[PDB]
């Protein structure tokens, strides 16, 4: 048992919720929230803008230290920094920016990266700015996520599609 509420089961382990996600981190301060990331932990706009403000730019004070030392992310990559305020950890994740040019296919490998954690709140990768389907990025997430993934949709008209055109 766990103290994420309000969830739609859609399999035996992803839930889906049309939630604001750093709404819902700062209620239940999961172990795990993942950041919508791209490869220069750049948080200007999206999930990531609006995590790192909740953080008060925190996130990304750590964020710039963290790519001063070790570089760029890979598309499809990610690393686990700190949660600041919002939960223990925070997964950053590339998924691939369509308007970037960035191949779908990537998405796969970017959704194996929740499987190195138990429980994870989380966006769909690669949706919203990054320009992707997200029926398509929900599909991937439900066929390549293995470990407990609670999913947060922001606009309630497409977490309605989401739900209604779910196999
Ligand atoms: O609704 C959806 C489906 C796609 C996804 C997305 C992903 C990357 C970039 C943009 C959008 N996205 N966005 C959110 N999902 C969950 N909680 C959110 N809190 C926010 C607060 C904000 F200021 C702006 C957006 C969100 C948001």
């Amino acid at each position: 048992v766990n103290s994420f509420s309000g969830y739609l089961k859609l399999t035996d382990n992803v839930y889906i919720k049309n939630a604001d996600i750093v709404e819902e981190a700062k209620k239940v301060k999961p172990t795990v929230v993942v950041n919508a990331a791209n490869v220069y932990l750049k948080h200007g706009g999206g999930v990531a803008g609006a995590l790192n403000k909740a953080t008060n730019n925190a996130m990304q004070v750590e964020s710039d230290d963290y790519i001063a030392t070790n570089g760029p992310l890979k598309v499809g990559g990610s690393c686990v920094l700190s949660g600041h305020n919002l939960a223990k950890h925070c997964l950053h994740v590339v998924g691939p920016n369509v308007n970037k040019g960035e191949d779908i296919q990537l998405l796969k490998s970017a959704y194996e990266n929740f499987n190195q954690h138990e429980v994870l709140l989380a966006p769909l990768l690669s949706a919203g700015i990054f320009g992707a389907d997200p029926i398509h990025s929900l599909r991937v997430c439900v066929d390549t996520v293995r470990t407990n993934v609670y999913l947060a949709v922001f606009d309630k008209n497409l977490y309605d599609k989401l739900v209604s055109s779910f196999l």
